[PDB]
């Protein structure tokens, strides 16, 4: 059975998007956007009050098999918006005005691999010509820089890049998508652990957005909402300095293609438990967290 405070495998995931999207047809739908390597469903939730053309978010989970607190926000995240929606007054006028669009788990395969026989994978399962190894890190897949930093042209090792900008079929399928949403897309939020940071480009050079300002501005407020909770604390800047250059990230490619706020979020812990983060950590976690995105959306809305 599905728990929002325990880890859930795909199955169980799967078949939540379907029971979450039947309870709650007024605040959600729920489509295919294609299919992995490996031929699982990658769903993408419409989190929001229906109405015709209105502006939305776009919030993935899941990029990284092992961040296994990533695919449990996107989850806590959709019930938080459904529970709430009439009575919480932000988080009613967020739905009433634009669409989230929810992607809880992009590396499905990945994911579905770190269950069943490696905790600690991260790439996707696709297998590469003339190796006996598999995968491709799906954030060093994006047309941002492609591979010209900080990234591995080998397919053994853990940060490859790829055969070629989008090569996998979930990155391709999220860059298709999105391709195709662009004059509604405000703003593209990515959930990753761990670190605890709120990241904006650019993390393929050292070079700065034009809006770095604002950017750095509306980090620091977010980082600031979140530690009002219990006192999480997190450090933000572009990712090239604050992290350190890594190209064909999605936050990069996103933001190159026209989306102004653009960020990616690196969830508990420090290292502690690095990626094993317990499960008694996971309510927090994503109540700090919530704070945050909904401190962003609410400025994102407030500037359209
Ligand atoms: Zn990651």
């Amino acid at each position: 059975g599905h728990s929002y405070e325990k880890y859930n495998n795909w199955e169980t995931i799967e078949a939540w998007t379907k029971q979450v999207t039947s309870e709650n047809p007024d605040l959600i739908s729920r489509t295919a956007i294609g299919t992995t390597f490996l031929g699982n469903n990658i769903y993408l939730l419409k989190v929001g009050k229906p109405g015709p053309n209105k502006p939305a978010i776009f919030m993935d989970c899941g990029f990284h098999a092992r961040e296994w607190i990533s695919h449990a926000f996107c989850q806590w995240f959709v019930r938080e918006a459904v529970l709430t929606y009439g009575y919480e007054s932000h988080m009613t006028e967020f739905l009433n005005k634009l669409d989230f669009y929810v992607l809880p788990v992009l590396n499905i395969d990945g994911y579905i691999y770190t269950w069943t026989k490696n905790r600690m994978w991260r790439k996707t399962r696709s297998t590469n010509a003339g190796t006996t190894c598999i995968g491709t890190d799906p954030n060093r897949n994006f047309d941002a820089g492609w591979c010209t930093t900080g990234a591995s042209t080998d397919p053994c090792d853990e940060t490859y890049c790829g055969s070629a900008a989008e090569s996998e079929k979930e990155t391709k399928a999220l860059a298709d998508f999105i391709r195709n949403n662009l004059s509604s897309i405000k703003a593209y939020l990515t959930i990753h652990s761990y670190s605890q940071m709120i990241l904006y480009p650019y993390s393929y050079d050292y070079k700065l957005p034009e809006n770095n300002a604002e950017l750095n501005n509306l980090a620091k407020a977010a980082v600031k909402e979140l530690a009002t909770l219990y006192g999480t604390k997190y450090t933000y800047g572009p990712g090239a300095t604050t992290i350190y250059p890594a190209a064909g990230g999605s936050d990069d490619w996103a933001y190159d293609q026209g989306i102004k706020y653009s960020f990616t979020f690196e969830l508990r812990d420090k290292g502690r438990y690095g990626f094993i983060l317990p499960e008694s950590q996971i309510q927090a976690t994503c109540e700090e967290t919530m704070l945050a995105i909904k401190y962003v959306t609410n400025y994102v809305l407030g500037h359209l």
